[PDB]
């Protein structure tokens, strides 16, 4: 998981996110985004496409895009690797605020089964949270981005 | 390179390949898409993005829509996976006709100093050209793309 990774690997994989992020909050395009940890993610969701892809900003721009066919369902990141795009998880059963939509249950489904953290980016506000252990975390200043996310990755 | 690769893997490369083509071309959404075969392109191109990805027609399709940062420049294809996105070749100052645009010099370029296989897709009129050995093969017929470039991808 995070914490076995090298400190120039763990660097890029926040920075890549951060760059991503950064822009798709900016340009209000819907993501998820979930970084996988010590419980393997493979057996709790469905469909989706094996990218194996070197985890970079500009290819998780592309895939979230509206003309791109990857753009709905989830990323999966696996230490440094964009795993798979578009896979769906098991929406949470709790009910959310109105602000909230489908990536966010889905976001809450997979954070209630396993020690994943998700980052979804809300295609109507480019609202940015953070999902960890059934809890949201706010990030409205995105210049903390790169620090609430480690800290996470490290709880 | 690909000939190196088992006859299976062969065939699903293709098929990805031709996916993506099809829907480039008709989509008039430009590309290029480079095989690398013996001689190692690592030198004859610059920037762009190593991604190191699996080779997935969904994938291709992200890279080169409207609005991903990738979209610029070409794809080399390693083997079986995707080695760099939006990377740049020397041009061929070779002049060409009128319908053929940058994608088709830097195209022409990358064959001449290389045995590569570079598939060309038109932004402007969505054709299809293989380009090897500084020469162009218009594929007109996209139900032929898979026969014509396994042929080219084996002699
Ligand atoms: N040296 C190169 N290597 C790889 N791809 C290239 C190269 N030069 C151009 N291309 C590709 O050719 C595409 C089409 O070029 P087009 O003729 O539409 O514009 P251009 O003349 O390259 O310059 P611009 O669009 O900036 O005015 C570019 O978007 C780029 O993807
Ligand atoms: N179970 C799920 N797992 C992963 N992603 C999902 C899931 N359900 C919905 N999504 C994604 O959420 C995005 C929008 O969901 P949608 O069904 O349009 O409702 P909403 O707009 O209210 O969130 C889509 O990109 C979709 O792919």
């Amino acid at each position: 998981s995070f914490v076995d990774l090298g400190i120039s690997t763990q660097r890029k994989i926040v920075y890549e996110l951060y760059f991503a992020v950064k822009y798709l909050s900016k340009n209000k395009v819907g993501a998820i985004i979930t970084l996988q940890r010590n419980i393997l993610l493979d057996s709790l969701r469905t469909d989706g496409v094996k990218i194996d892809s070197l985890i970079n900003s500009s290819l998780l721009i592309a895939i979230f895009q509206k003309s791109s066919p990857l753009h709905d369902g989830a990323v999966i990141i696996v230490d440094d690797r964009i795993l798979y795009a578009s896979t769906y998880f098991s929406v949470s059963e709790s009910t959310l605020e109105d602000r909230y939509g489908a990536r966010h249950r889905a976001a809450l489904g997979i954070s209630e089964v396993s020690d994943s953290i998700t980052v979804v980016v809300s295609e109507q506000s480019g609202e940015v949270v953070i999902v960890r252990d059934a809890n949201f975390f706010k990030v409205t200043n995105l210049e903390t981005f790169t620090e609430v996310l480690t800290k996470e990755l490290n709880s």
